[PDB]
């Protein structure tokens, strides 16, 4: 309830606002303070968390949503994960096979839980999945954060709800059909397929940091070789759509069974034809 929270340190900041480590009732909590340029992401994330009832070990736990003064500020208050995002974590550690699979299996679980219509829930597509939007919990599982762009669908009414956030997704992770603008925006499956695309890119990021035969790759973001920091639409269009480039597989992965499997899963997330891509549920089944 925002007025009982002591802000301690900023652990994240971008055009969209800031995330703070705060103290609430003796526990670390995370406080996302939205920029005035991103108020509608606050609206959407608040909408999801207390109309849809997301409770799942692999989706960031919600505490509260509030307006407050500091001067009007929109606050989203969630669980704090001290290990930070998957993006930070992969830079500061290498993985063994067990902790690599635990990460990727938990992401797949959370994404499948979102995607599946059910104390039920509509089907949800995320639309901004990336290593920076995934937290690492102390038990080594991850959870998915940031529902500001989420879209919903119900089979009982066949109503698709896309909100009206003008926010654009992270360009680095956009699926080819997004970059060439042929995605069919009124069809809910279109959005599940872009989540799968982005999930393959994250899978690639994690796998690089798994040690096999005593070697490992450096952490890199997807497409690190071919686009600058902060690529434009046209930058990403040229790589993914025109040149049809996909992240390269390290040769050493084909000498390890687990990384060979993950390489195959990634492949099947990067089909140009979105309807060929695996589903979250099928990915999670393979990973067990
Ligand atoms: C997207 C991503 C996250 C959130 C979060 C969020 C929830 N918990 N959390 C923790 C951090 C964080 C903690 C510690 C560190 N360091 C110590 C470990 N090594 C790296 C530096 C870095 C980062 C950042 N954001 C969050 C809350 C609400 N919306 C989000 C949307």
């Amino acid at each position: 309830v925002a007025r009982q929270i002591t802000l301690l340190e900023c652990v994240g900041k971008g055009r969209y606002g800031e995330v703070w480590r705060g103290s609430w009732q003796g526990e670390n909590v995370a406080v996302k303070i939205f920029s005035s340029r991103d108020e509608k992401s606050w609206f959407r994330e608040t909408e999801l968390y207390n109309t849809v009832m997301l409770r799942h070990e692999n989706i960031l736990g919600f505490i509260a949503s509030d307006m407050t003064s500091r001067s009007t500020q929109l606050w989203l208050i969630t669980h704090y994960h001290e290990m930070g995002s998957l993006y930070d974590y992969l830079q500061l550690t290498t993985l063994d096979t067990v902790s690599c699979l635990r990460i990727v299996l938990s992401i797949a679980s959370g994404l499948a839980h979102l995607h599946i219509e059910i104390q039920g829930k509509p089907a949800i597509a995320h639309r901004d999945l990336k290593s920076k939007n995934i937290l690492v919990k102390k038990n080594g599982q991850c959870c998915i954060a940031d529902l500001g762009l989420a879209v919903m669908h119900s089979q009982s009414t066949n109503q698709l709800d896309v909100g009206n956030n003008p926010r654009v997704g992270t360009k680095r992770y956009m699926a080819p059909e997004v970059l060439d603008e042929t995605i069919q925006v009124d069809c809910f499956d279109s959005y599940k397929r872009v989540d799968i695309w982005a999930f393959g890119l994250v899978l690639w990021e994690v796998a690089r940091r798994m040690v096999s035969n005593g070697i490992v790759e450096d952490y890199k973001p997807p497409f690190y070789d071919v686009v600058p920091n902060d690529p434009s639409f046209e930058d990403m269009r040229k790589v993914v759509c025109v040149d049809q480039q996909r992240p390269n597989i390290p040769n050493r992965w084909f000498s390890d069974p687990t990384l060979t499997s993950l390489a195959k899963l990634m492949k099947e997330c990067w089909y140009q034809n979105p309807s060929a891509r695996l589903t979250a549920l099928r990915i999670a089944a393979t990973l067990t």
